[PDB]
């Protein structure tokens, strides 16, 4: 926790001054490593609230919005949760595992929402190869 290679160590890598602080330019590509890459307007907007120089504290403050890890919404967090019961997954996702992680996160799609999903799909464990869900979700 107090030695994040992709967050703490990586942060130091993008330190042009070497004083544990980084400007909007650095935060841009920095965020890319832990998600995506925004625009200068976005990073500058962040500086408008957090101290001019976005040091380990400033950056971590905005990142850890819900106070702490495993909650803000990290790409590796969601991947690890779904990967629990998805070693290979050759035509099946298994809602049971997806709900176990999401529901335990912050009362996401609990048994209720999943119950309706299982009723629609002619399966006995919400198995659809994680295609029909993402397909309809990205097709609007």
């Amino acid at each position: 926790s107090t030695d994040d290679s992709p967050y703490k160590q990586a942060f130091s890598l993008f330190d042009r001054h070497g004083t544990g602080r980084i400007p909007k330019t650095s935060i841009g590509d920095l965020l890319r490593a832990c998600g995506q890459n925004p625009t200068l307007a976005e990073i500058t907007e962040i500086e408008s609230t957090l101290p001019a120089e976005v040091d380990m504290e400033q950056f971590l403050q905005v990142l850890n919005r819900p106070n702490g890890f495993d909650m803000p919404g990290d790409p590796e967090e969601f991947v690890k949760g779904f990967q629990v019961f998805d070693k290979d997954a050759t035509g099946m996702i298994g809602v049971g595992e997806l709900r176990y992680v999401l529901t335990s996160l912050g009362e996401k799609l609990s048994n209720e929402e999943m119950d309706e999903l299982l009723k629609g799909v002619p399966v006995k464990d919400g198995m659809v190869n994680y295609h029909d869900f993402v397909q309809m979700i990205l097709a609007n």
